[PDB]
């Protein structure tokens, strides 16, 4: 009776996932379409563009306060300590269920620099627990304490792999981040169920008709014959360093941000006289700081953060293409090509402020989680370093007279795995980064970008979800 | 340091297997040219055929009886025994450690169906536990007993990993097969080392010229387009079921050839007289049986392990190849079909005497794996499902108006993980192949199968290392 349990999980946390991101993608499409059908006019355009995410980031706010406030976090931290042995029976409850899924998709839904994996992994052992209350009727032996420990990691390793849609790469990250000893048993069990969520994924995409034909989501196409030369590794080690650095400072910033929030006496009263005005202030400076034909034109505003991933992670070259772009339609790629600006300033640009951006929100009092925006910080320090080696020497590295570009996209990939495995100090984001894209050419630069970020943040600084259970 | 001596195991242990694969494939090829010299007179050749693997079976069990008779067996199971808290101060020492060396290359040079999963680890086991003798000699800081389990740990995820070049595969294989509850301290150390022995791996197949520079080990070319269609994964699931039962039906012929073998008071008698009688019996009947001008042309017998695999994952279509022979090279897949027997005969044959080949080959006094075996049966009986697929389906599944045929490989490549897995009771095979073949198009239903073998394994036999920890 514990497989037919893992199936239930399984398809119930499969048909929220997807009814998820139906939502948010809605969201995000109408806010594209409201700002495109008000052009006639810049202000009217900025006044849509500033109130529309901070009507969303209020109104997600108030609804948590009013029906659960313990939904607000991340919820790795959380279930670390309800797997720790302390049993917070009433963090577990329907409202709160309805309270994390409603907040979270609104909170997504207005562009914020936010992720879902923290909220997606709490989400799961939500229905995990209550889908076990509900078969508790027909009988009681599913009120034995261990085996409901055993069924809610089980849960947060389908949450992490319906999360990603990488199955193995979920239960991985999972299986790293929520415990330190953990049996095969709970391992082949989270596996188990995370093939069935991921078959009814493949199913449901077949059935729905979503795209032209049946493709993947992080299409990739870089060429197998070679990914990647000899020389490359020492740029790739740079990247996997730099990107240890950036997660220590990530979990560094987040936490003094937290800490002044906290102890400044005077600016914490005047905000929880008016704790609504938060949320709706910070999302005020960020969507001003992301006008499309403001300041968003220096940094992509125009993409939501799938569509900044996609773009990133092409296999053409944007320094040279100069010379190939005769035959081909304009590529979607010309948002990072500003006409007054070349590709590495609006790259550096959207690195220096999207590093604040994420690290200020993640703060924001809203179920959120903390992988996506890292993540994609991460892909466009890759893309930079890849642009920077192309234009570097555009005619390759020499070998056998032979000639191969650099290809960007893989150190792209490379970077955004190194970012992520150093700020949430695990070595699970390489396997993830090859089921999201498709492709394990690069398994080489990508594993040994993570250990050595790995290794940097744990000589400087503890984990993003340490921080939050030190500071919680 | 911790650092120092995962990096110095990870390039000794890399060195190690990279001259033993080389003595393998000098072994082989001088074999393959003494059978092609004396090709004139057939019997010649049937002597040499026969006398070559026999001198070798006979050296080898010989040798490893004068020098160290504990070397004899897998090295899994003791190696799990020796985790579980009994240490043996005998299973590794210098004396052994060359035993284990020298009869694993003499047991794989011949051609017999084994495999190099077990010992090789062992091996890896050893040298850890010379190169911390040698640290310790140079100073008594060495002197505690805590320092040596979690880095015998590690030194089973290296040598997993480096036994098939796939280092997250092989660590999360030795995480399954080597202990119960395992910390994820142990495994970051132990994906450090993996990583960097394949990295020492790589770049000195890039020095030494053997393949072009850092590619993979076998190579495949399958479509991305449409690997496998909806239709199509019942049929992985019934690859997947029946794996299942042939892992437990293996799993069982071994323990009752090792029981047969030991209770019979005669065979006991003939072993305490003639000892090293058995593996020259045995060798000589399964050679016998692999003539490639005799029978071995209904069973491939002139392919070798390796190449039989990299012929197994071709990404050409067998049975129609009867009108697509006119644009492509005549390729080497021609030996599965001899002149006087289809494709489906050869294939048939191969898996019904194959496997009792292997199960009676892996009790052999020799130091041997079987893992190779089995996943080479499981490879064979997956492509044989394709080619029936392809055989029902003769122009595909055509699905909106277009033509995309039926890719036998993938099956292939899901039959041999999952046969694989359920003999040792593992889910990571689907990673190991994934970093063996290079592709994760087929991830779902590699995945799926390996659920179902690994279900129907443990509902009716428990694993072979199980097996071979309870006989002995
Ligand atoms: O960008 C959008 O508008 C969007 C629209 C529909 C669905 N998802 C969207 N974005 C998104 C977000 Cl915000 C958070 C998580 C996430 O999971 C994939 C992933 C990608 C990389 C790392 C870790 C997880 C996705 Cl795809
Ligand atoms: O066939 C040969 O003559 C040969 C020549 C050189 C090197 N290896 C050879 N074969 C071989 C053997 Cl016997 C045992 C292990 C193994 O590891 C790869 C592997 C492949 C599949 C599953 C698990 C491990 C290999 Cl490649």
């Amino acid at each position: 009776e514990d497989w037919i349990f893992l199936v239930l999980l399984g398809l119930l946390m499969a048909l929220v996932s997807w009814v998820m991101d139906y939502a948010i993608a809605a969201c995000l499409q109408a806010q594209q379409w409201m700002s495109r059908g008000l052009n006639t006019s810049i202000l009217l355009q900025y006044l849509a563009w500033v109130t529309y995410p901070v009507v969303l980031i209020t109104f997600s706010a108030g609804f948590t306060q009013i029906l659960a406030p313990q939904a607000v976090g991340s919820g790795i931290p959380e279930m670390k300590t309800i797997l720790r042995g302390v049993v917070l029976k009433e963090y577990l409850t329907l409202k709160t269920f309805i309270a994390k899924v409603i907040g979270l998709t609104c909170a997504l839904g207005s562009g914020m620099p936010l992720g879902k994996e923290g909220p997606f992994v709490h989400i799961a052992s939500m229905c995990a627990a209550l889908l076990s209350k509900f078969l508790s009727l027909f009988g009681g032996i599913y009120e034995n304490e261990s085996r409901n420990t055993e069924m809610l990691a089980a849960a947060c390793a389908v949450g992490v792999g319906c999360c990603f849609a990488a199955p193995i790469g979920g239960v991985l990250f999972s299986i790293e981040v929520t415990s330190t000893f953990f049996a095969v048993r709970n391992y082949w069990r989270g596996f188990f169920a995370a093939t069935f969520s991921a078959f009814i994924f493949r199913v449901l995409a077949v059935w729905n008709r979503d795209e032209e034909t049946i493709t993947a989501l992080f299409k990739t196409r870089f060429r197998l014959d070679f990914p990647f030369d000899l020389q490359e590794l020492p740029a790739f080690a740079v990247i996997g360093i730099a990107s240890g650095f950036g997660g220590a400072l990530f979990v560094y910033l987040n936490r003094k941000i937290v800490q002044v929030m906290r102890k400044q006496k005077t600016i914490n009263r005047f905000l929880m006289r008016k704790r609504l005005l938060f949320p709706a202030l910070v999302t005020l400076l960020i969507s001003t700081l992301t006008f499309p034909p403001g300041f968003g034109q220096f940094m992509a505003g125009q993409l939501s953060q799938k569509e900044t991933l996609v773009t990133l992670f092409d296999n053409r070259t944007w320094v040279r293409q100069g010379l190939v772009e005769e035959l081909e339609p304009p590529s979607t790629s010309q948002a990072w090509n500003p006409p007054r600006a070349n590709v590495f300033l609006t790259l550096v640009i959207f690195i220096l402020m999207k590093f604040w951006m994420s690290a200020l929100a993640t703060t924001i009092p809203v179920p959120c989680g903390a992988f996506m925006p890292v993540f994609v910080i991460g892909a466009a320090f890759g893309r930079l370093v890849g642009e920077s080696m192309a234009a570097w020497f555009p005619d390759g590295i020499h070998t056998d007279s032979s000639t191969y570009r650099i290809v960007p996209g893989g150190y792209a990939v490379v970077g955004a795995a190194a970012l992520a495995g150093a700020v949430t100090h695990t070595v699970s984001t390489a396997v993830i980064v090859f089921e999201l894209t498709g492709q394990i050419a690069h398994i080489l630069p990508v594993m040994i970008a993570v250990i050595l970020a790995n290794a940097v943040a744990q000589s400087l600084q503890p984990s993003l979800y340490d921080s939050i259970i030190r500071i919680k």
